[PDB]
This record gives structure tokens, C-alpha cells and sequence, in this order.
């Protein structure tokens, strides 16, 4: 039963066919857990470790490597030497490469945490319900439980489904719903129907929510609906069916994938279409044999060559460490990958309370009537000092400190203020500072009294903690407080009836004190109280009322008004229904006005700036309060949103508002509105759908799992330090400090992270090309390898992985938050950029194919064979251009593969180099502008020289140790590629200067 909140108690148990005082027959058990199901949320996929290793192998990238990784085994085996360690070497490195991978993949799941997993803390093992099969309260599992079931609850119990309060057995019923609702205070619960079939979860004061706490009382309940069906069931089906894209990068990366592995096919159909005059050949004699074995080696030299492997944990490393940079200035990134999401940012949503402000509340104004007489009117208006919840400060009328016990009209203000008040102070001794023991907006009543002290109790001989609540027990002495009328959305008042404390043989004199928002509470006034005198309210009192109010409320104090008033002859008290809360109005009526409070809830002291930042940056902010909608608009103002004089008519949204817009003109209001008032969860999930619909990229915050959908849906949730853990699990990051202001320093940080991986990208993946060059260089002219995969694998995890990471560390730009947010769809390398590496990449390949070639020629320590051409044979039967000797095999050298790959290290210690900036020369931006990168390039050439001489290792990767001479070579060819950068560079700085 969805609807139950708005049927009656008869109602519901006519429905489900039950009686109240038995409870479900064992018949109606099992037809009920038949239609129903069990009552709990389905469980998770079980996703298996067979099934996960699997995954790891579904990457495009990963695949041609594993398929390298077979042709590389089969040809291992299918062999002509007689090595027997050096040959299994290269299979079993690319296989490692892929199971480190693997193992990696598998690290991060069994330790990945989900949100829908999370909602499973709210569910309760046990509950406690009334069955026909027998006469007392049966505790049964949860999960058995069903609709129509009788249940009872008491205090400290978990809500165990969604049920509707048939009887309460104690005097109230309290219950903790802040995880649902964002109520703080427990809640008030009655029995009556609460008739808007529509209502929202707060108004269903006649329904307990499955997950929630009993925080006082005893009560019977008929069971509506169960798992999925329940507020936080149908949470959990929003969040399972809100599917979130890959990231900007990932999708990029993704596509370098699908193109990088057609551009391999197409260079081995090239490498096949090349020897072509293969099949003019006799097809007796030379080796079918030996030259499939060469097209092999070469495709997975080619695979090899291709992929940035080393690139994955360069990324990630980078991550980690941005990570633990972001922590440290409270930004607690959850995701990896939303680092570069939240460096792209457009909007952000955000709470008000707590994060843009302070939420200490303060008053700092109040006013009682001073006179009436006729058209004339005059109040008399006070401030007070001390923006503290601490009692540190004084009242004063025109900047005077004055007696406020001098003013019988403060007297009952104070009264009112310290009576008709749930909540209290608290001083924390192991911190100092007093903490809000409430609702924040009651606790600056309980601290105005204290401060007005308007008794004059003797209180600075008192201490610390029982300064807390002085002149608060002096009032409550007093008057008996013998119930209280919550506060409620409707009325949005409140009401205390209190009877005197000292009162004889006298049946009279009882009051009701009530305090709210401004409008209904005096709207109910029919009476004004002067001093002790009491006058009829009428026109001109009332103009001068209202007016003040929305001055204090509309300009630039940004206060929140509260009316406080007192029945001076409310009903006898037995003629009072406390169990109907729709009759709680008429109850506050023929009102006598007392006076009215303002209070502010200060903004943070970065806020301003932060707002400023987000213009600079062209980040739109809007701000999401439950403030009423002219003061909303005021604290907008106030921080910058909006301008203090501009107009806002169609850029400021309550909740009601928005929904009586037509679904094509709310779209159109979310692409403008900066300010949302008084909305609901469901608001929060369709702001972030209509701004998706425009592209934005958009940070939305949360606390409750009332937010779990949205921040699920939001490209960046951000939830509270001070939040649920449900919020936490479902956000991208979390604020350790609650602050609005730690969002914007995480996005100009996102934003520096991401500049500088871009410059890694192109620097690793650049160097792929240049490698591929060689290769296809080296089939095309029919070339001894110049590289082969063992040696490139080093290359791309070893010696360019660490000048890579350093360039994580490039200093970020001075106007980083002087742009737009980046565009999500621009792509890493192209135009320009594109014929750089175009024109690097050919370098590249002709310069290590060169120098392994010049060593089979021109070099004297080998057989200056000069013009001699290894394109002529790699056959050795023929024996044609060596007229005499006994000597062949010297093809497969390691001198020339060390000339080969001295020269590519080398080129891409330069290039890392030509990585710092895009555009910028070395002789504007010089090395030595990031001193990590200097130090990575002395690592990687030590390492490159371990690899050269540390023995078992010069035989494993087919090397040997260079001549003086020939590195004399390697620099010769090496060092011009910062010419021809800097060159490219220039050519950009200057004829595509527009
Ligand atoms: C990795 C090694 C090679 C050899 C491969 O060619 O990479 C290409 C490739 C896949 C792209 C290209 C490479 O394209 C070429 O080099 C032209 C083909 C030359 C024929 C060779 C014949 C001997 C990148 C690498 O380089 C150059 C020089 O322009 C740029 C860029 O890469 C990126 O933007 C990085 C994104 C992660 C991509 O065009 C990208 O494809 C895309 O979708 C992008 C947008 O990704
Ligand atoms: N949709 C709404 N409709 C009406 N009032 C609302 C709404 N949403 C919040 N409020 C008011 O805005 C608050 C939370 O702000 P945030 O930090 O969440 O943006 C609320 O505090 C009081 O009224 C609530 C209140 N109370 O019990 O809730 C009792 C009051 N009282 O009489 O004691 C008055 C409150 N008040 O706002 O003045
Ligand atoms: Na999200």
C-alpha cells in the first residue's frame, strides 16, 4: 500500500484484510510472501574471480598483446639456435606484463566498496509483529516480514519496513529519520490520515520509514510495503538503474585502442603488399621457412612497439599522488579517474547550510512594539553582539549597551524564546567552543536568552557548563510546560501551552507561547502587546511589521525572521485534539504579537572568494537552501551569485515554482537559475538530468542517503565529512570540512593534474610512434632488427616511465582558473600537434634504424660493409658480395641493437624535455623548470647503463656495451631532435598567432 499515509487506520487494515488484534493468519503468511516477496533489497551480482580475471583480458590493447604474447611462445619453440634460457625470455615478460595486470585489476574490485551495498547497514536482522497463530509478540527475521503485518516498535528499535502508525502506546511517539528527511530533531508521530496523496516523506507524520530510529516511545503499526517498495527500496532502484559514463580520458583512451589496432593491421597488410616480388621468386631454394618467421617477428615487434604499456601505471601513479596532495587540503577523492572530471567542472550545485555557511545561527536583531496610537506606530529594535552559539555578547539599542530586563516586552520575548524551544547548549570541554544541541535556528534562541539575561540572575560567578543554560532555568521555573505543538510545513509554527508553575486553588491563567515564520504567525494576531498592555492589532502596526521584516529578511542583513506571539486565552486544555496535528493552526489563533527575531547563519569566510574563483574559471554555481525565497535570493547577493542590483525574476526557483513550469520550460530554467528555495530530493536528480541535457559537466552535493540518487547521478557527488556513510559511498569526493570552498581548490587542482598528464600522453605515446617507424622502417627495407620487443618493453615501462612521471610534476600554469572549463570532447594530440609527432615519429624511426645500420656499415668495429646492404640478403646461402672467408652469422649482433636503442633512449630523454611545455622553447621554459624531471633522466640513463654491463643482464636483452666512439655517434644523431622540436614549436608560436 503506497498510499497508506493518506488512508485511515480502518483503511488500511480493511486492505489487507487483517485484524488489528491478531495480526496475519498463517494463510495470509504465505499468500502475502507469495505476491510480495521478502522483505529486504535484492542482493548483489555475484561476480566471480574466474569471471573478473576474464575482464582484465576484454581490453582491446591487452588482447593484440596476448595474442603477441602466442605468436612470441610459438615461435619460441619453433626455433634455430641453441640457447636455451634466451629464447622463452620475451614470451614469459609480455605474459607477466599481462598477469601483473591482472593480479592489479582484481586488487582494486575485492576491495572496490558500493553504495547500493552500503543502504544494507539501514536493514535490521529482527523485527517484532502480532500473528494470529499466537497470542504475544513474535521477534522474527526482517525478511519474513510482510504487508499487512502487524508490527510493533519501541525505543531504540530499527524501523524495520514501511509502516503505518495504527496506535501509540506511549505518550509520544519520537523518531530519528535524518538519514531519510534531513530532520536532525527526532520527529513527532501521530495516527491520523495526512490527506495529500502526494505528500512528502516529512509530512507523513503517520508513517514510520523502514531503516529509521525509534528515539522515544512504543508504538503498533500495520506493515504498507516492503524491499524495493519502501522510501529507502525505491532509493535503491534510482541508484541501480542511473548508469555512469566512462570519464572524457577513458573514452579517449578507449578510442586510441580501437584506432591503434587498425593502424597495426594496416601496417602489416603494408608489410605484406611491400614483398610483394616474394611470390616472383623460385620456388626452389632459399627459405619459406625463415622468412615467415621474419614477417612474424616483425608483427610482434610491431604489437609491441605500438602499445604505451608502461602508460596505465604512469596514469595511476600520478592519481595516487594528486590524491594525497588533495587530501591534505580536504578534498578525499573516492575515484581515480574523477580527478580529470572534476578538473572539467561547469556546474556546481550546492547546499547551503553548513557548506556555504557557517551553520552557527546568531540573533543579531529583534524588535517588540514600542506604541500605537491611532496611525502612529513605533517599535523599539535592538542588536546583539557575539556571532558565537557561546553566550559572549550584549543587547544594545542604537549601539548602547542596555538592560534588556528593563523592557517588559523583552521579558516575554525571552520567555517565548526560551519556552517554545526544543533544543539547548552544550559546552564540549574537550574542544572549547559550544555546540548546538538541536535545530541550529531554536539553539540562537536559547543563546539570545542567556544574553539578554533579562531576570539579571547573578551569572558571572557561575562556571563554563553551567553557564550554558542560566537564564534558560530561570524562565523554565516558571511555567509548566505540559505539551507542544511541533512545527510543521504547512503553518510553519510552533506553540508551547504552559501552565504557571506557582499557581494555588486557580484553574486560569494558562499560555501559549509560539514562534515562526513571519507571515502566518501574525496573520493570526488579532492582538499587539505594548509593555505588559495589550492593543488590537490593525493596519498600520501591521504595515510597519511586515515592512521591517522584509528588510531585514530581502536586504543586505540576510536574516531569518521568526514571529513570536502568545494566546493569552488559549482553549481549556481537555478541548484539545494533541493527536491531530491538522487542527494545530486553529489552536494558534487570536494570537497576541510580541515580537519578531532575526538571525544569521554567516557565510564562510573563503565563500566570497571561491565564488569569484568560479567566475574566473567559468564555473556557474547554483546554491540549493531551504531558506524562504526572498532571502534565497538575498544570500545569493550576499556571496556573489547574483549582483547586488540584478535582476533575478526568472534566475531564482522555490520548489513549487519549478514544478508548476512545463517540462520544456524547467529545462530552460536550469540552464539560468543560479538559486533554488525550499526543493525536495526528487529536485536535486532532475537539476542534474536537465543540466546533463546541455552538456554540463556538474558537481552536485549531499548528505543523506535522501542524495544518494543524486549524487550517484551527478558526474561529481560530493558529499559531507559530516555526512552519512551511504552519501560518502556513493560520491566521487567528499569534504573533510564540509566546505564549498575545498570544491573549488579540488577543481583548479583537477584541472593542474590534467595539464600536465596531457603532457605525458603525448610524450609516451609519441615515442610508440616513433618505435613503430622503426619497425615498419626496418620490414620495409628488409633490415635486421634494429629492436626487438624485449628491449622496447623496457623502454616503455623503465626508461621512459620515470621522465613520464616526472612530467606529472610540470608546475601548472599561473592563469590556470582564468579559463573556461576544458571541453570534454578536445582531443589530446591533433592538427598542429599532430604533423609534430607525424614529423618526431619519422625522426625517430629513421634515426634508430640509422644508427643500427651505420654499425653494419660505416662503423670500424664492425664489417664496414658500406653500401654493402643488408637489403641485398639475410639469406647466407648465396654467399655472393663475400669473395672469400668463413664468416656470416654476424646479423644478429648485439652491437647494433645497442647502437639502436642508445639512440632511442637518448632521443627520449631529449624528448621528455621537449614534454615540458607545448609551445614554449626551452630557451623561455628551460629544464631545469622541474627538477624532478633532470633527476629521472640521470635514472633512467643509470639504469640504461645497468642493462649494458651488470651481466646476466646485457645477454638477456641482446646487448653490448658501447665504445666511446660510437656513443660519441649515438649523441651525434640523438641530440637534433630538440632542433627540429624547437623548430615546430616556433613555426606554432608565431604563424597561428591569431
Ligand atoms: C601509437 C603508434 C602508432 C604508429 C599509431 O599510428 O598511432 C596513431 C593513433 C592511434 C593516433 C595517432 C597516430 O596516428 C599516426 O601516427 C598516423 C599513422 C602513421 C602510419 C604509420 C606507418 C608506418 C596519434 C597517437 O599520434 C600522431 C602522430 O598523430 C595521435 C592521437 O593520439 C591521442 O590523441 C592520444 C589519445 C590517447 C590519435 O589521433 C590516435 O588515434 C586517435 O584516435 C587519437 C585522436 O587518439
Ligand atoms: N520545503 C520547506 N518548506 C518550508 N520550510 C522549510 C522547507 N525546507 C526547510 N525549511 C525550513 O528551513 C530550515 C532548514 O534549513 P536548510 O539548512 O535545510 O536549508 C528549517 O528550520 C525551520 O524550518 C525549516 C524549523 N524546522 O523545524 O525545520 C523550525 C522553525 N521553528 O519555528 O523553530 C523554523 C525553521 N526556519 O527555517 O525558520
Ligand atoms: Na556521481
Amino acid at each position: 500500500m503506497e498510499a497508506a499515509h493518506s488512508k485511515s487506520t480502518e483503511e488500511c487494515l480493511a486492505y489487507f484484510g487483517v485484524s488489528e488484534t491478531t495480526g496475519l493468519t498463517p494463510d495470509q503468511v504465505k499468500r502475502h510472501l507469495e505476491k510480495y516477496g521478502h522483505n529486504e533489497l535484492p542482493a548483489e551480482e555475484g561476480k566471480s574471480l574466474w569471471e573478473l580475471v576474464i575482464e582484465q583480458f576484454e581490453d582491446l590493447l591487452v588482447r593484440i598483446l596476448l595474442l603477441a604474447a602466442c605468436i612470441s611462445f610459438v615461435l619460441a619453440w619453433f626455433e634455430e639456435g641453441e640457447e636455451t634460457i634466451t629464447a622463452f625470455v620475451e614470451p614469459f615478460v609480455i605474459l607477466l606484463i599481462l598477469i601483473a595486470n591482472a593480479i592489479v585489476g582484481v586488487w582494486q574490485e575485492r576491495n572496490a566498496e558500493n553504495a547500493i551495498e552500503a543502504l544494507k547497514e539501514y536493514e535490521p536482522e529482527m523485527g517484532k509483529v502480532y500473528r494470529a497463530d499466537r497470542k504475544s509478540v513474535q521477534r522474527i527475521k526482517a525478511r519474513d516480514i510482510v504487508p499487512g503485518d502487524i508490527v510493533e516498535v519501541a525505543v531504540g528499535d530499527k524501523v524495520p519496513a514501511d509502516i503505518r502508525i495504527l496506535s501509540i502506546k506511549s505518550t509520544t511517539l519520537r523518531v530519528d529519520q535524518s538519514i531519510l528527511t534531513g530532520e536532525s530533531v527526532s520527529v513527532i508521530k501521530h495516527t491520523e490520515p495526512v490527506p495529500d496523496p502526494r505528500a512528502v516523506n516529512q509530512d507523513k507524520k503517520n508513517m514510520l520509514f523502514s531503516g529509521t530510529n525509534i528515539a522515544a516511545g512504543k508504538a503498533l503499526g500495520i506493515v504498507a510495503t516492503t524491499g524495493v517498495s519502501t522510501e529507502i527500496g525505491k532509493i535503491r532502484d534510482q541508484m541501480a538503474a542511473t548508469e555512469q559514463d566512462k570519464t572524457p580520458l577513458q573514452q579517449k583512451l578507449d578510442e586510441f585502442g580501437e584506432q591503434l589496432s587498425k593502424v597495426i593491421s594496416l601496417i602489416c597488410v603494408a608489410v605484406w603488399l611491400i614483398n610483394i616480388g616474394h611470390f616472383n621468386d623460385p620456388v626452389h631454394g632459399g627459405s619459406w621457412i625463415r622468412g615467415a618467421i621474419y614477417y612474424f617477428k616483425i608483427a610482434v615487434a610491431l604489437a609491441v612497439a605500438a602499445i604505451p604499456e608502461g602508460l596505465p601505471a604512469v596514469i595511476t601513479t600520478c592519481l595516487a599522488l594528486g590524491t594525497r596532495r588533495m587530501a591534505k587540503k580536504n578534498a578525499i577523492v573516492r575515484s581515480l579517474p574523477s580527478v580529470e572530471t572534476l578538473g572539467c567542472t561547469s556546474v556546481i550545485c550546492s547546499d547551503k547550510t553548513g557548506t556555504l555557511t557557517t551553520n552557527q545561527m546568531s540573533v543579531c536583531k529583534m524588535f517588540i512594539i514600542d506604541k500605537v496610537d491611532g496611525d502612529f506606530c513605533s517599535l523599539n529594535e535592538f542588536s546583539i553582539t557575539g556571532s558565537t552559539y557561546a553566550p559572549e555578547g550584549e543587547v544594545l539599542k542604537n549601539d548602547k549597551p542596555i538592560r534588556s530586563g528593563q523592557f517588559d516586552g523583552l521579558v516575554e520575548l525571552a520567555t517565548i524564546c526560551a519556552l517554545c524551544n526544543d533544543s539547548s547548549l552544550d559546552f564540549n570541554e574537550t574542544k572549547g567552543v559550544y555546540e548546538k544541541v538541536g535545530e541550529a535556528t531554536e539553539t540562537a534562541l536559547t543563546t539570545l536568552v542567556e544574553k539578554m539575561n533579562v531576570f539579571n540572575t547573578e551569572v558571572r560567578n557561575l562556571s563554563k557548563v553551567e553557564r550554558a543554560n542560566a537564564c534558560n532555568s530561570v524562565i523554565r521555573q516558571l511555567m509548566k510546560k505540559e505539551f507542544t505543538l511541533e512545527f510543521s510545513r504547512d503553518r510553519k509554527s510552533m506553540s508551547v501551552y504552559c501552565s504557571p508553575a506557582k499557581s494555588s486553588r486557580a484553574a486560569v491563567g494558562n499560555k501559549m507561547f509560539v514562534k515562526g515564520a513571519p507571515e502566518g504567525v501574525i496573520d493570526r494576531c488579532n492582538y499587539v502587546r505594548v509593555g505588559t498592555t495589550r492593543v488590537p492589532m490593525t493596519g498600520p502596526v501591521k504595515e510597519k511589521i511586515l515592512s521591517v521584516i522584509k528588510e531585514w529578511g530581502t536586504g543586505r542583513d540576510t536574516l531569518r525572521c521568526l514571529a513570536l506571539a502568545t494566546r493569552d486565552t488559549p482553549p481549556k486544555r481537555e478541548e484539545m485534539v494533541l493527536d491531530d496535528s491538522s487542527r494545530f493552526m486553529e489552536y494558534e489563533t487570536d494570537l497576541t504579537f510580541v515580537g519578531v527575531v532575526g538571525m544569521l547563519d554567516p557565510p564562510r569566510k573563503e565563500v566570497m572568494g571561491s565564488i569569484q574563483l568560479c567566475r574566473d574559471a567559468g564555473i556557474r554555481v547554483i546554491m540549493i537552501t531551504g531558506d524562504n525565497k526572498g532571502t534565497a535570493i538575498a544570500i545569493c547577493r550576499r556571496i556573489g551569485i547574483f549582483g547586488e542590483n540584478e535582476e533575478v525574476a526568472d534566475r531564482a526557483y522555490t520548489g513549487r515554482e519549478f514544478d508548476d513550469l512545463p517540462l520544456a520550460e524547467q529545462r530552460e530554467a536550469c540552464r539560468r537559475a543560479c538559486c533554488f528555495a525550499r526543493v525536495e530530493p526528487s529536485h536535486k536528480s532532475k537539476i542534474v538530468e536537465y543540466l546533463q541535457s546541455y552538456d554540463e559537466i556538474t558537481a552536485m552535493t549531499g548528505d543523506g542517503v535522501n542524495d544518494a540518487p543524486a549524487l550517484k547521478k551527478a558526474e561529481i557527488g560530493i558529499a559531507m565529512g559530516s555526512g552519512t556513510a551511504v552519501a560518502k559511498t556513493a560520491s566521487e569526493m567528499v569534504l573533510a570540512d564540509d566546505n564549498f570552498s575545498t570544491i573549488v581548490a579540488a577543481v583548479e587542482e583537477g584541472r593542474a593534474i590534467y595539464n600536465n598528464m596531457k603532457q605525458f600522453i603525448r610524450y609516451l605515446i609519441s615515442s610508440n610512434v616513433g618505435e613503430v617507424v622503426c619497425i615498419f622502417l626496418t620490414a620495409a627495407l628488409g633490415l635486421p632488427e634494429a629492436l626487438i620487443p624485449v628491449q622496447l618493453l623496457w623502454v616503455n615501462l623503465v626508461t621512459d616511465g620515470l621522465p613520464a612521471t616526472a612530467l606529472g610534476f610540470n608546475p601548472p600554469d599561473l592563469d590556470i582558473m582564468d579559463r573556461p572549463p576544458r571541453s570534454p570532447k578536445e582531443p589530446l594530440i591533433s592538427g598542429w600537434l599532430f604533423f609534430r609527432y607525424m614529423a618526431i615519429g619519422g625522426y625517430v624511426g629513421a634515426a634508430t634504424v640509422g644508427a643500427a645500420a651505420w654499425w653494419f656499415m660505416y662503423a670500424e668495429d664492425g664489417p664496414g660493409v658500406t653500401y654493402h646492404q643488408l637489403t641485398h640478403f639475410m639469406q647466407c646461402t648465396e654467399d655472393h658480395p663475400h669473395f672469400e672467408g668463413l664468416d656470416c652469422e654476424i646479423f644478429e649482433a648485439p652491437e647494433p641493437m645497442t647502437m639502436a636503442l642508445s639512440v632511442l633512449v637518448t632521443i627520449e630523454m631529449c624528448n621528455a624535455l621537449n614534454s615540458l611545455s607545448e609551445n614554449q622553447s626551452l630557451m623561455r621554459m628551460p629544464p631545469w623548470v622541474n627538477i624532478w624531471l633532470l633527476g629521472s633522466i640521470c635514472l633512467s640513463m643509470s639504469l640504461h647503463f645497468l642493462i649494458l654491463y651488470v651481466d646476466p643482464l646485457p645477454m638477456i636483452f641482446k646487448l653490448k656495451a658501447l665504445d666511446l666512439t660510437q656513443w660519441l655517434m649515438v649523441l651525434k644523431i640523438s641530440l637534433p631532435v630538440i632542433g627540429l622540436d624547437e623548430i615546430l614549436k616556433f613555426i606554432a608560436r608565431n604563424y597561428l598567432e591569431g
